[PDB]
């Protein structure tokens, strides 16, 4: 039941820099018009958003970004909240997610995903470990991650990954990288959520 829930607020996002598709990903509702959405991406350069098929600029939204503490050292999370001005709503799904949440490392975790690239689709995978940060060749870093073994592709980013706790089913965060049968998600505590909802009100 979670999982069709986190579909039915999951849209498709297409950033569009001179009438060219420079990139894809997901945008996960959370609630009212908030959605969280890749960091990395929601920082290049683009004249139009497409959600869900509604073309938008940067002045129909705010983006918030998520600063987490890594080891003593401030870091700023892959999952940022874009919050619009207006538009429909979607369902509340922020006590779905967890602050002291435990993965035994092989259970089962499934990503949620909708895009322009694949439509609607699920990925299964086991989880392994949380992760501190993992840096790219280029020196880009995401902090507070969970990894797992999954099939991802590029354009996944910003889907939720669902994993369990005992008869606990959550929302470990969202989808930031992956490759080599490994994928990564950013860690979203149920806090920061709270925090975040209760400020935009």
């Amino acid at each position: 039941d979670l999982q069709k829930m986190v579909m039915g607020n999951t849209k498709p996002v297409e950033l569009i820099l001179d009438g060219k598709t420079v990139a894809i990903c997901c945008a996960t509702g959370v609630f009212g018009t908030a959605y969280l959405v890749p960091r990395h991406l929601f920082a290049e350069q683009y004249d139009k958003i497409m959600l869900d098929g509604r073309a938008m600029t940067d002045s129909d939204y705010r983006v918030f970004e998520f600063e987490i503490k890594v080891k003593g050292q401030d870091m700023l999370s892959d999952a940022a909240l874009m919050v619009l001005h207006r538009g429909n709503k979607v369902r509340d799904i922020t006590k779905h997610f967890r602050d002291t949440a435990r993965m035994k490392k092989g259970t089962p975790v499934v990503g949620v995903v909708n895009n322009a690239d694949v439509g609607r689709l699920i990925f299964s995978g086991e989880a392994l470990t949380y992760k501190d940060i993992v840096v790219s060749m280029d020196g880009d870093t995401m902090p507070g991650l969970f990894a797992y073994k999954a099939a991802t592709r590029a354009g996944y980013a910003g889907g939720a990954v669902l994993a369990k706790d005992g008869a606990d089913t959550f929302i470990v965060g969202t989808h930031s990288a992956g490759g080599n049968g490994v994928g990564y998600c950013s860690c979203v505590s149920r806090s920061m959520l709270q925090k975040m909802k209760a400020h935009v009100e």
